[PDB]
């Protein structure tokens, strides 16, 4: 996943709140989430990826090996089976909790670091550049 390490801003955000509310996101939370300019820090040592989400409002950090299912705490405060794998190219996360499920795929487009979070067909595209 060498693509994908360094330090990247968000630059747009769509339909991020009707996803958070697909996944069951509180108001003052999605409020929150919102407002906030994370940057995304992905690095990569051996075969131990980590990806750290970081603004003034949250810090989220996971480290995990592709294909190796990782308990996870999310931002929104659930607590998730993830397995995360390199799938055409981008990098796919899907949790899982209570019966449901969510994917997450990181992507290289040209410049940018593409974001896409999906819940039963309620999608959210988040594009991040290059700090
Ligand atoms: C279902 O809930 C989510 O998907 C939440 S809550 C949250 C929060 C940030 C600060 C407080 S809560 C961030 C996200 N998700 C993304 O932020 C996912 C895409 C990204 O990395 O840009």
């Amino acid at each position: 996943c060498d693509a994908f390490v360094g330090t990247w801003k968000l630059v747009s955000s769509e339909n991020f709140d009707d996803y958070m509310k697909e996944v069951g996101v509180g108001f003052a939370t999605r409020k929150v989430a919102g407002m906030a300019k994370p940057n995304m820090i992905i690095s990569v040592n051996g075969d131990l990826v980590t990806i750290r989400s970081e603004s003034t409002f949250k810090n989220t950090e996971i480290s995990f090996k592709l294909g190796v299912e990782f308990d996870e705490i999310t931002a929104d405060d659930r607590k998730v089976k993830s397995i995360i794998t390199l799938d055409g190219g981008a990098l796919v996360q899907v949790q899982k909790w209570d019966g449901k499920s969510t994917t997450i795929k990181r992507k290289r487009d040209g410049d940018k670091l593409v974001v896409e979070c999906v819940m039963k067909g309620v999608t959210s595209t988040r594009v991040y550049e290059r700090a």
